């Protein structure tokens, strides 16, 4: 029905399609759907080409698998938290074809892409729960929904060694578990209350080793990566810390 088919070309030019991405929320420009727009052999359709560029640009600006975070911390304002293991990544295709069919539906539509990692892009990467690791005044908070609800010195990686700056997760949670590393080599270290963060084995764990906690102990004192807690302290986080809860972790540029 040719008829129709003009008709069905009208809609869906005019289909107001919505994107909700890592917060930010936009609408598809009328004239970029207009560009897309096809007629071949009776069959109305979209330019591939040109959709799956747009479905690519989506990722190049918003994946946090490639973009870092901007962090409102608790002692320094907004500052940038580089890209860790807490991210995602859209994928092309999948939403490519997921994309022209919501057009082609002609009907209005909000969406949030296709992602593949820790998490989904309906929501910002961080919201009102995570840890934060102030490297610089080498103190840590938690966050539950807004209020923090425990927060302690500690004692980051020292300088040869030092804790990496990124976007990480809470992985996995372990007890009374036994820790590996090396020196001139092998070596070992048993722990209570174990929570990685990172692939290369950073995580935050209790010392009982370390006597005190704070500002510049780390430079003489300091970790092989990983966040040296009080015990009494860490065996409280370790309670109310659900595994996948963002760790944030930064020092100053
Ligand atoms: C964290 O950086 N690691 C885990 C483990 N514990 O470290 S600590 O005893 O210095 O606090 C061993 C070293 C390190 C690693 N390479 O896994
Ligand atoms: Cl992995």
């Amino acid at each position: 029905g040719l008829k129709e088919q003009l008709a069905s070309m009208n809609a869906i030019a005019n289909v107001k399609a919505t994107y909700s991405i890592n917060g930010e929320t936009f609408q598809i420009p009328s004239s970029d759907i207009m560009s897309w727009l096809t007629y071949n052999d009776g069959k109305v359709d979209l330019d591939t080409e040109q959709v799956r560029q747009y479905v690519t640009d989506l990722g190049t600006k918003y994946n946090t698998s490639t973009n870092d975070t901007k962090f409102k911390s608790t002692k320094r304002g907004e500052v940038t938290v580089p890209v860790g293991t807490y991210s995602w990544t859209i994928q092309t295709d999948s939403e490519t074809e997921a994309l022209k069919k919501a057009i082609l539906a002609g009907q209005d539509f909000t969406r949030s892409p296709i992602v593949q990692g820790g998490t989904t892009a309906d929501h910002p990467l961080i919201e009102d729960t995570y840890i934060e690791v102030d490297l610089e005044n080498q103190h840590m908070w938690y966050y539950k929904d807004g209020k923090v609800a425990l927060e302690t010195d500690i004692v980051s990686g020292k300088p040869t060694t030092p804790t990496p700056a990124g976007v990480f997760y809470v992985w996995n949670k372990e007890e009374d578990a036994t820790l590996k590393g090396t020196n001139g080599t092998p070596y070992e270290s048993p722990v209570n209350y174990w929570m990685p963060i990172d692939w290369t084995g950073v995580g935050i764990h209790d010392s009982d080793w370390q006597p005190e906690y704070g500002g510049d102990l780390w430079k003489t004192r300091g970790s092989h990566g990983c966040i040296n807690t009080p015990p009494s302290v860490m065996k409280e986080l370790f309670g109310m810390v659900e595994k996948g809860t963002p760790v944030l972790v930064f020092g100053s540029h």
